[PDB]
């Protein structure tokens, strides 16, 4: 070293220069000649400006074996460290895939590990960029153990703070688990997921694929149901982790900062004219939500899986809640496998990080088929019903229009702990559609009339009246009131303000038991 | 007997669904999906306990008739404790755990051959007696109560015979 | 030093080491007087504070000492080193001399093999970097960010919230 | 090592490999341990648990290190021998330093090992046994071992009044690695073992000074200078011994209370304990023998049996149920409390506290010991201790006044004021904030005496409510033992902190 600390202060600019450059100028050309940014820009674009502090930059593999005694692994492939987002502390970690490929050496992932346990201890969020192609095999069962114990963090963290998982490269394998293990994923186009890769896939079933088609940003987000947003590059999922994580609060002991509020209720008369009052029409419901949220500012989680169901962060007042909404025009608006886990998980993280959650209902009933029965649909539509069940954040819940069966349970009502339930004037709340009820009751009165048909039509129209009127659901006290659609965004907006102290236990568990 | 529509809800909502081969549970019915869907399918093919067992996952235990179900809600209930403040109370422990030198010999040293995973828990749990759960769903796993020296034990094994031992999406929920 | 950690510790003042200690100091009078049970009340007071601790060692930090003032394995929750930093069980002459003693004494130049062993032991773990390398450090610094890096450290730590075994109390060395 | 063809084979492998790592160091460093009066780190797991009860974790743990040499050594175990065992069918957690095996360094490994096994400890609230041999950190690892050491002091203090720990020092204990020694709750030393600091090679080449590794630091220096250990062991069978009977009196953690232990429950009058404390101020007697007559059997442990011997702390029993006994020793230095006996007290009062053991002390001190260096020492802050720890003491807490009780010396041994639940005094016992001369003195031929009845009678403390009664010191075993019965379910609440602010 140097004689004077002068000259170890600029050996130690070198030194540090030099694990900067991580692989080096010809891996880093590769990275960005992908459309790709160095896992150091990505830091340095997603924490505010300079706010990045580093931790382990000269941290090494102790490792030995097949060549790692003698190899330079700069920050054995991940930078780690503190910053802030928009001023809010965060944790954050970014995997190097020039360095040895970002393989996940045994050092690395205690890099991760600690960064999360700080995370945890402080109580901030924890975003992590994965770009790897996979465990150092040189390492053999260190790098094994160290993905376990990444695992482990990730659910030691679940529930705590937030997790933001940025998929801006290759995360093949088991290391795929640590982002599924967190509450958001950010997949950009330019990424690849999956267990086991199209060649094994290959060489054991014989099915031809490729990396793309099998676990490609848009795979996942429309067959698999692994991620929660598409990103197109490095700069737009840096952008989505920003907004996402706006809606946020630091930690589950905190609600989100208010942001821009928008403290206007005033009606909106174009409200009335969304919903058709003929059922067998449909509209988007992002329309309905567009006119009640702050700014008409939604951020859609999974927009692009199961869209027969809406789920998106919002604002009411400037306060985050979390809309859950059936989408007439997408399959009827009828629940499913899918749509039921997609609800399930993000009604799930609201509760978790005392986030609101508002209903909007238009649900026909599950998706009748042969594969929504073998495929579980009993088990999945259950997470619901749980998750909405368990959930003790304010829940409002405004019925558009079709809330039948248990798909309307499931969307939840005030058996489900809603507390506060409004009607449009188009609201029906049935056990069953007065078609298929009347046809059941009266299935011998109908069939022994003389005019079945008019006997029929007055049996349905008797049963639809009797039960299935907003008026009716609210003589039972199922909804609160009846409301002029026009005036939604108050009515939600006053229930929020209301709900806004509301304290509520359950029964002393370790846990309950989720459906799987 | 018949468990039909969204009722279907609260099985799903307990802990364990033991199911006879006298019912049938569905949430939408065939009349339903013949209509909407055109599938041809039979209330016992679509929601017999043998196709929520093996197909839907939505079960854990077949029973041949109503007696086999008590009988297996017993057996399934003395495993378990009252409620989550105690462990099961311990029944019929067995204190012998002298080496058994025949579980050197179930599992081949050849990978490429396979066992049943259940002939090594057999001779580690007492009495040789387990309750296996999903006994026919996913069953490249095992998942079975059993005793260790009278104390409930929930063993969860790999099943080389079957899939090779490969986990999968059914097995994990499992 | 025990003492103020301690109380820093119950009234939820952050504590912040600068380290530059040799080791203990070597006397008949430090044994007899129980330097054993008087220092292990550093190692406890640290051990047991759950306020953030913030250590920068300066240069010297060796053996029971450097533990004593704090580092990582005593819970710090940020750890930098100074270029100057000399975090080591041993000096490098004490170690080589002993690891290589027959290397040494054999050889048939012993000066030129003793001195090079020295500077092999210190490059292998008395610098910044190893202590670096081996995660002991957050950070070799540049002393003249000093100030900034603590500043970072207790405002990111300011939000710090640290589980302890349930106790009556510890047993304090006495 | 590549495995075996057959299961069978594999099996034979494994006990082949098993013994090799058993063997430690090997034959001839095992005969040489043995030579030297010292059991090896197995042989002392397995007359320290009961026969067959020692679970073995980690036979096969092996170093990582590669540095100088590290990477071709072969280091059974890495030195340490930990696992789970039972003694007297209770479950306990047990680590057994091997000298044998590079001296018994400490290695980095061998350092996770134990941190590893106290950490199981405090997962299954056990106990946590250590017996320390080691030549010190192992240089060759060079901050690893330096790490290491400090992820076990860590965990010493986690383990801190959660888990009786116990230490037992059967060899060298060289360098900073005694700290962790000193952090658990007794160190029990064999007259084979040393431990120290700093060493006799740097303290000669730094001051001068040349002294031998058993001069500086064996056991009697410890014991009876130093203040650092509880027990002194004649050899590792008598360490073992001392362990179990030591380990007897305390909760496997602190959510219970000791198990009873062979209760003797007659409290019947005994005359002989109004013999043993002379009516004559003058003179002494050995306050263990009023110990003797009041616990059951008799049979009671001392700790720090030769240290300060001014003040006796003991491990007893009352109708089974453990005690702790702090009691003033009349016969050493005239039953003075000093800096020494302060902090045998307090170590003591505090950890029966942290382990529910109910606090009995035996009251007979004329004050503080005078002297220069008793106050350039830190009486104050030393004495401080006592007052602190029985003050934050919430464990049932009864006092007997034998005799002398004179001003601070008796709210250190815990009077009314500092929360004992009873308070008992003998026909002798003088509780005064002064003397009758001195205080007469100073207030005023012509005192002492109307002084000395005004104030300093059993009555007077008695007539002020200081003593909840004067007693027939026939009776003490059944007033302690009445008292103890009835104090068994007190709960005292106090104030929330994170811990108060202990005298250094
Ligand atoms: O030196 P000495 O042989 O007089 O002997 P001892 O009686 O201490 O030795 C026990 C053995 O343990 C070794 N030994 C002692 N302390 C350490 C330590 N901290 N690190 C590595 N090895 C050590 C000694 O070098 C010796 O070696 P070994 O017996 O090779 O000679």
């Amino acid at each position: 070293l140097a004689s004077t600390m002068e000259g170890r202060v600029e050996q130690l600019a070198e030194q540090r220069q030099v694990i900067e450059a991580g692989g080096g100028e010809r891996r880093v050309e590769k990275q960005h000649s992908q459309g790709k940014q160095t896992a150091r820009e990505r830091l340095n674009n997603l924490l505010d400006p300079h706010s990045f502090d580093e931790v382990g930059a000269f941290r090494k593999h102790r490792t030995t074996l097949f060549g790692m005694d003698k190899a330079v692994v700069p920050a054995d492939g991940v930078v780690t460290g503190r910053g802030t987002i928009l001023g809010r502390p965060v944790h954050a970690a970014s995997q190097d895939f020039t360095v040895m490929g970002g393989s996940a050496g045994e050092t690395q992932s205690t890099k991760v590990v600690e960064t999360m346990e700080q995370a945890l201890l402080t109580g901030t969020p924890f975003l992590f960029f994965y770009d790897s192609g996979g465990a150092r095999i040189q390492e053999g069962i260190d790098s094994l153990s160290g993905y376990g114990k990444m695992f482990f963090a990730n659910v030691k963290l679940s529930g705590v703070v937030p997790q933001i998982a940025i998929i801006a490269g290759p995360c093949a394998g088991g290391a795929s688990y640590s982002p599924a293990l967190t509450d958001f994923i950010i997949m950009t186009k330019k990424a690849h997921m999956f267990i086991t890769g199209p060649q094994v896939i290959k060489s054991v079933t014989g099915e031809d694929v490729t990396a793309d088609e099998l676990g490609g940003a848009e795979a996942h987000m429309a067959i698999s149901g692994n991620i929660h947003f598409v990103a197109e590059d490095d700069d737009a999922a840096e952008l989505i982790a920003k907004k996402l994580l706006s809606f946020l609060p630091q930690n589950n002991t905190e609600e989100a900062s208010f942001v821009n509020p928008n403290n206007d209720v005033s009606p909106n008369t174009e409200l009335r004219d969304i919903v058709p009052i003929d059922g067998k029409k449909g509209y988007d419901v992002r329309d309905v939500i567009a006119k009640i949220v702050d700014w008409g500012d939604y951020l859609e989680v999974k927009a692009g899986y199961a869209t027969n169901l809406v789920t998106a962060f919002a604002r009411v007042n400037g306060r985050s809640v979390g809309i859950v909404a059936n989408q007439p025009s997408v399959m009827s608006g009828c629940l499913d496998i899918n749509a039921s886990d997609k609800a399930a998980e993000f009604v799930n993280f609201c509760d978790s990080f005392n986030i609101p959650l508002v209903q909007l209902v238009d649900v026909p009933g599950f998706l009748p088929g042969v594969q929504q029965e073998y495929g579980g649909i009993i088990r999945h539509g259950a997470k619901m019903l749980y998750a909405y069940s368990e959930a003790t954040v304010p829940k409002i819940t405004v019925v558009l229009r079709k809330a039948y069966g248990g798909s309307y349970l499931a969307m939840c009502n005030r058996d489900l702990g809603a507390d506060a339930v409004y009607a449009w004037p188009s609201a029906e709340i049935a056990v069953m559609g007065a078609e298929g009820a009347a046809n059941v009751i009266f299935r011998k009165e109908i069939k022994a009339a003389d005019d079945p048909d008019a006997m029929r039509a007055e049996k349905i129209e008797e049963y639809q009246n009797a039960f299935n009127t907003p008026y009716v659901a609210a003589a039972r006290g199922q909804v609160d009131d009846v409301i002029d659609p026009a005036d939604t965004r108050r009515k939600i907006a006053s229930a929020l303000e209301m709900y806004a102290t509301k304290r509520q236990t359950r029964p002393a568990k370790k846990h309950g038991n989720f459906p799987c």
